[PDB]
């Protein structure tokens, strides 16, 4: 399963979130999606360490968003390198 950190466009517009998620299913490659920010004003603290963790950075400053995970672990990265992995 993909692991796609993201908005809820919902709570805070992201659309490349979203697309990201369409292209997911338009494919049929099974993704769990990980809010970083349930509710307005509050960040899954836990969630975050967890992806800074796994991109290697000391800060959230700078962080684009959605940031994906290819089934293996491996970082794909943002919704355009998501769109070339598929090509």
């Amino acid at each position: 399963m993909f692991k796609v950190y993201g908005y809820d466009s919902n709570i805070h517009k992201c659309v490349y979130c979203d697309n990201a998620k369409r292209l997911l299913t338009v494919k049929k490659q099974p993704f769990e999606f990980i809010n970083i920010m349930p509710e307005k004003g509050v960040f899954d603290d836990e969630k975050i360490a967890e992806l800074l963790t796994k991109l290697g950075r000391d800060t959230q400053i700078g962080l684009t968003m959605p940031q994906v995970f290819a089934p293996d672990g491996s970082h794909i990265g943002g919704f355009d390198q998501l769109r070339e992995y598929f090509k």
